[PDB]
């Protein structure tokens, strides 16, 4: 999950 926001923004 964390890494999904990272890679999104
Ligand atoms: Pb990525």
């Amino acid at each position: 999950l964390a890494a999904s926001l990272a890679c999104a923004l």
